[PDB]
């Protein structure tokens, strides 16, 4: 049992919830929050920049410095690093950008680095709100994650869009 409320189960391992991952993290403050990441860990809009907002900028000082010693992170990869006041830890993954040119099957690689840890809070990654990318960014989080992940999605329209479809 842990302390993830209100969720719907697509499978034995995949919960999901219309929700502000920024919010669901302060409340249950978990032992891991995923951050949909640049290879830069330049926390600028979308989770990355809300998730940083909401550490007052302490994420972003601290993938400073990981980014000055490690170099960047590859598309399809993660890092593990604090979760401030909104969690144990962070990890931070890259999801390919399709507005880069970046390979879509990098999506499953970057899904793959949830199986490294049992329970995580998450947002969809590489899923954007309009046309079947969202949809297929789910079906490949069911079809690679092995682990328990509670997915938050933002946007309600997609969420019910998201349940409605699943298959
Ligand atoms: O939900 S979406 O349509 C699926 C793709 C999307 C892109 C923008 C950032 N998103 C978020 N997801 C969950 N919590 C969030 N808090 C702040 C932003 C945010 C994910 C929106």
């Amino acid at each position: 049992v842990n302390s993830f409320s209100g969720y719907l189960k697509l499978t034995d391992n995949v919960y999901i919830k219309n929700a502000d991952i920024v919010e669901e993290a302060k409340k249950v403050k978990p032992t891991v929050v995923v951050n949909a990441a640049n290879v830069y860990l330049k926390h600028g809009g979308g989770v990355a920049g809300a998730l940083n907002k909401a550490t007052n900028n302490a994420m972003q000082v601290e993938s400073d410095d990981y980014i000055a010693t490690n170099g960047p992170l590859k598309v399809g990869g993660s890092c593990v690093l604090s979760g401030h006041n909104l969690a144990k830890h962070c990890l931070h993954v890259v999801g390919p950008n399709v507005n880069k040119g970046e390979d879509i099957q990098l999506l499953k690689s970057a899904y793959e680095n949830f199986n490294q840890h049992e329970v995580l809070l998450a947002p969809l990654l590489s899923a954007g709100i309009f046309g079947a990318d969202p949809i297929h960014s789910l079906r490949v989080c069911v079809d690679t994650v092995r682990t328990n992940v509670y997915l938050a999605v933002f946007d309600k329209n997609l969420y019910d869009k998201l349940v409605s479809s699943f298959l």
